[PDB]
């Protein structure tokens, strides 16, 4: 069946020229709405939240993990690093790194953290060990933005992630204490106000971590505290045909807004 958010959502999608994928999960009564649910979408810098989740699941383990010094040198500087360049020479620790990924979408902090967890494939263990069976990471910053149509690497679907950021913020995947940091860390995000948040009505809370990659690829995925209600989880994925298609941040605003109004 076809819903009247689907349709709204196919309207949106066919005026945007691009690929569109929505997953929202109403923990009001668990119910789920999805567009493209289950195609692939390369997540670009949305993979930063499940490599700092990584990292604070081995902290329940380590309680001075977050604490350790990890050296940044000039050559781990990549594209986009505006907080860990200005540490270079010195130490950031994993707290400091997670902070800088999740809330400025610095690159080399992500790299560190990938680092932290084994590679890339050490981010796919983690994914695994939470029940989602459906994320991949394959690369580090900066080459996991190719975004290429048709390429598995560095790719989810839409329900898949939702449902592990549900599990990650609202559930049990972490313990309390490390949910309540990954939750601060994404109330405290600096790149979201133009993406999700943009198309919900201002009274609403939201932590949200963004993306941005090649093939004009703007993603967004959200925890969401409406106006007198249960949260929600809301995934917002779009990918463009042409390599250097412009960021389309208007349209995860448009895709929220008709969530938003359809609840
Ligand atoms: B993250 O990987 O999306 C990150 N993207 C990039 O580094 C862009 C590209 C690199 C190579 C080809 S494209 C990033 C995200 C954000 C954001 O979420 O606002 C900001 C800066 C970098």
């Amino acid at each position: 069946q076809t819903s009247a958010v689907q349709q709204k959502l196919a309207a949106l999608e066919k005026s945007s020229g691009g690929r569109l994928g929505v997953a929202l999960i109403d923990t009001a009564d668990n119910t789920q709405v999805l567009y493209r649910g289950d195609e692939r979408f390369p997540m670009c810098s949305t993979s930063k939240v499940m490599a700092a989740a990584a990292v604070l699941k081995q902290s329940e383990t380590q309680k001075q993990l977050l604490n350790q010094p990890v050296e940044i040198k000039p050559a781990d500087l990549v594209n986009y690093n505006p907080i860990a360049e200005k540490h270079v020479n010195g130490t950031m620790t994993l707290a400091e790194l997670s902070a800088a990924a999740l809330q400025y979408s610095d690159n080399t902090a992500m790299n560190k953290l990938i680092a932290q967890l084994g590679g890339p494939g050490g981010v796919t263990a983690f994914a695994r060990a939470i029940g989602d069976e459906t994320f991949r990471l394959d690369r580090t910053e900066p080459t996991l933005n190719t975004a290429i149509p048709g390429d598995p690497r560095d790719t989810t679907t839409p329900r898949a992630m939702a449902q592990t950021l549900r599990q990650l913020t609202l559930g049990h995947a972490l313990g309390e204490t490390q949910r309540a940091q990954l939750v601060t860390w994404l109330k405290g995000n600096t790149t979201g106000a133009a993406s999700i948040r943009a198309g919900l009505p201002t009274s609403w809370t939201a932590g949200d971590k963004t993306g941005s990659g090649d093939y004009g690829t703007t993603n967004d995925i959200a925890v969401i505290w409406p106006q007198g209600r249960a949260p929600l989880v809301l995934v917002t994925y779009f990918t463009q045909p042409q390599q250097n298609a412009e960021s389309r941040r208007d349209v995860l605003a448009s895709a929220a807004r008709i969530i938003a109004e359809g609840l």
